[PDB]
């Protein structure tokens, strides 16, 4: 399989000279996932693969420049390795390899859905298999900060109007799209100039039996990361405000 990852590497232009990306392209992804983004490109969506931006336990994000809906956009490319309390209960997905295939379209499915809410996540474009494409986060192909990387640059900002931006944007998912992030943290939150909500495969319907639960979760997990920013927020008026209550 390493053969196929190579020709695909070489078909999709990931060069040597390319730093240290074909040898991380290379392990970290595998000849079908090559070959799907290899369809994706030829179909138009995808111009060229550039850096790479992620790589984690289970999925791994790089840069690319493609085309949706008619012009050339930057992109961030996310392929899950090829989960289950998060799956089961909730009943959009009429339930190893086709559980990762479910999972992207689940995230792909959350994207939509917040997005047609209101709340801030990347425009969703498309997605294939294990592979989700969404617009790019950032600019000159460096991804926007998360808020842990941010660190006490925080402190030069509007702390408060960005606590008030997260808080809004949770109110917004809860209230119009009925769903719950349910890893909602500060390593899961984008900030340029306005906070933009990311990672959400794991999201789930307000059907879901542990909805409230997560929600509670996500709810004391902001409160703890801008605590330590000098946001004074209290548990309840917070899970009031995003809950209509
Ligand atoms: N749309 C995007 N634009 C720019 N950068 C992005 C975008 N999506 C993700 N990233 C970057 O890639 C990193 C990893 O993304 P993400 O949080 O979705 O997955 P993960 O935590 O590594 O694993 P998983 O999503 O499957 O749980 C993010 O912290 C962010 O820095
Ligand atoms: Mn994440």
């Amino acid at each position: 399989d390493l053969k196929k990852i190579e020709s695909y590497l070489d078909k999709l232009r990931i060069k040597e000279k390319d730093g240290e990306e074909r040898k991380i392209y290379a392990e970290v992804l595998d000849g079908r996932t090559l070959k799907t983004l290899y369809k994706l490109s030829a179909k138009g969506y995808i111009t060229a693969m550039g850096g790479v931006i992620s790589t984690g336990k289970e999925a791994n994000v790089f840069y690319a420049d493609g085309v949706f809906d008619g012009k050339p956009v930057a992109m961030a490319v996310k392929i899950y390795r090829i989960m289950d309390e998060y799956l089961y209960g909730d009943e959009r997905f009429d339930m190893p390899k086709e559980k990762v295939f479910i999972w992207t379209e689940k995230e792909f499915r959350n994207l939509e859905r917040a997005k047609e809410a209101g709340v801030s996540v990347p425009q969703p474009y498309t997605y294939m298999k294990n592979v989700l494409l969404m617009e790019f986060i950032g600019e000159d192909e460096l991804p926007a900060p998360t808020l842990v990387e941010l660190g006490r640059e925080l402190k030069e900002l509007d702390v408060e109007g960005i606590f008030n931006d997260v808080v809004e944007n949770v109110k917004r998912l809860y209230q119009e799209a009925e769903l719950v992030h349910a890893d909602l943290s500060e390593y899961n939150i984008m900030y340029i100039d306005k906070v933009y909500f990311i990672d959400m495969g794991q999201a789930v319907t307000l059907r879901h039996p542990m909805a409230e639960s997560y929600l509670e979760r996500d709810v004391r997990n902001i409160i703890r990361f801008f605590s330590k920013y000098g946001v004074k927020a209290d548990f309840e008026e917070m899970l009031k405000e995003v809950k209509g209550e």
